[PDB]
């Protein structure tokens, strides 16, 4: 509350460190179908389905920017990655599995990164 505060957790690595993360997203053999955004005049439905398209290159461009507030908008965009990959892929498709398999390589680097 006012004039009270939690020791201060250094952040001043956050910014280097999700940029790291990402490019180990980038470079996994199963990132093909998140590198780019969906392109929405040639895929029948995306547009009205997915609210929010989100995809590593956007979140590149953003983290390069300085459109992150802080880590953890920095993780629910790359989850939003994978929820969007959810919503409009069947589980039992290379897609569906490739986003279940990004999900787990992200949430552990994130985890042994960070906590």
């Amino acid at each position: 509350s006012m004039s009270v505060k939690k020791p201060k957790r250094d952040d001043s690595k956050d910014l280097a460190l999700c940029s790291m993360i990402l490019t180990e997203m980038e470079t996994h053999e199963d990132a093909w179908p998140f590198l780019l955004p969906v392109n929405l005049k040639l895929v029948p439905g995306y547009k009205k389905v997915i609210k929010k398209p989100m995809d590593f290159s956007t979140i590149r461009e953003k983290l390069s920017s300085g459109q992150y507030p802080n880590l953890e908008t920095f993780a629910l965009d790359v989850r939003l990655v994978f929820d969007n990959c959810e919503t409009f892929n069947e589980d039992d498709s290379d897609i569906g599995r490739a986003g279940h398999n990004m999900r787990k390589y992200f949430e552990k680097k994130w985890t042994d990164t960070f906590k």
